């Protein structure tokens, strides 16, 4: 065994066809380490468009979709449009889904379903508020969470999880390196005891609070954190700092 | 003289396959000279659909947000859209309104950064049936018109989409006499709350249950501008719609 490092880059809302042809021509100059996988999730008009031009070494994502394969869902994208533009990976239970767009677990157990049933690998994204974390109930949000997506996973050879500190995001606080080590401690915990032994080990935790070039090496020096999902500097060359976090 | 207005929305379906497909089709049919014909492709192929459609179809993306870049996972932008050449965006369809919880609030904002962005916009608006059975249907559909409105100031780049949301797997149906009354009304809104020239110049388009068999029917009612077109608009009937007034 021994968990495979993985950078996951989140580009959100953000860029056009020239900004992020930028971006992908340093991204396909960089050096990758093979010890590494990376994936990219561009804005959901350009699936595509970043297929065609990112080098085979990167793969792609889709930052969410749906979960039947067609139907009267205007504004939505399937798993089978996404693996026809090329793209192997979704992202699932991404905070600003959960709390911005009000995606409820039980929607996203769905879509985590469907996803893989249709040979997609997933993302899985979950975390805590800061009421939550506040109120001491950390363990209790994020088991729940992962519970629902453990509920709709039959491969979790498919599947990486990715923490959300989101009480640490836009509110002022935020998150030590021990405490997003604690947080993916009890989350192995957890697969162990809930799903499998080989589960638990198999499987990359990743971390989705804030990672720059200067804290990924302390972060992925963690024993539970197996990488990252990362949001605004994976617009930035700096992503490739990321990527080398383990080097 | 309003341009008879024929907007395909594909939903989520297809793949490049089928649609590539659908799209030759619709490259080799002969479009009326009185006829504008919008497509609504899945966002994963709106550039895709823009690069294989001929430019005498213009492509629309079926949902955007309100913000030109930002930390919204899994949106667009109207900048976007406008990067993929499509001109139009689709706002306020009854799928984003019901399955999705999108508010009037968001709409209207969504509908001014289109505008403001350079969009033309087929503004959605349509009441339930609990909403037609408690009388209220003037009211629903007015005030949801007064919003999109709102966020409106050149009207040459919107059309407005009636759905009978009342009508979608209910046991109702709307008949073309039940289409052309709401269609005059909202006519009387935009004269009484906008211009008259504003009333005349804009499209109503019916966003109903439209066949190539009852296409003519409803196009021929004096109100009625076009059609946002669902399930037909994936195959070749949808020609037949587009020549509902030939």
């Amino acid at each position: 065994p021994s968990r495979k490092f993985f950078v996951g880059g989140n580009w959100k809302m953000n860029g056009r066809k020239q900004s992020l042809g930028e971006l992908i021509g340093t991204l396909n100059a960089a050096k990758v380490p093979a010890d590494t996988e990376v994936v990219c999730a561009p804005p959901t008009a350009y699936i595509d468009f970043a297929r065609q031009k990112l080098d085979p070494k990167i793969a792609v994502a889709a930052q969410n979709c749906y979960k039947v394969t067609n139907g009267a869902f205007t504004g939505e994208i399937s798993p089978g449009m996404i693996k026809d533009c090329g793209a192997t990976w979704v992202v699932l239970g991404h905070s600003e889904r959960r709390h911005v767009f009000g995606e409820s677990d039980e929607l996203i157990g769905q879509k985590v379903a469907h996803a893989l049933a249709e040979g997609l690998r997933v993302i899985a994204c979950i975390g805590e508020k800061l009421d939550e974390r506040e109120a001491g109930i950390t363990e209790k949000v994020v088991f729940e969470q992962t519970k629902v997506i453990a509920d709709n996973v039959k491969d979790w050879s498919k599947v990486v999880l990715a923490y959300e500190p989101v009480w640490a995001i836009g509110t002022g606080k935020t998150a030590t390196p021990q405490q997003a080590q604690e947080v993916h401690e009890k989350l192995r915990g957890w697969l162990k005891s809930n799903v499998s032994d080989a589960v638990a080990q198999s499987t990359r935790i990743i971390y989705g609070g804030s990672v720059t070039g200067a804290t990924c090496k302390e972060l992925a020096s963690q024993p539970d954190v197996d990488g990252f999902l990362v949001g605004g500097a994976s617009l930035k060359p700096e992503f490739v700092d990321i990527i080398n976090a383990k080097q």
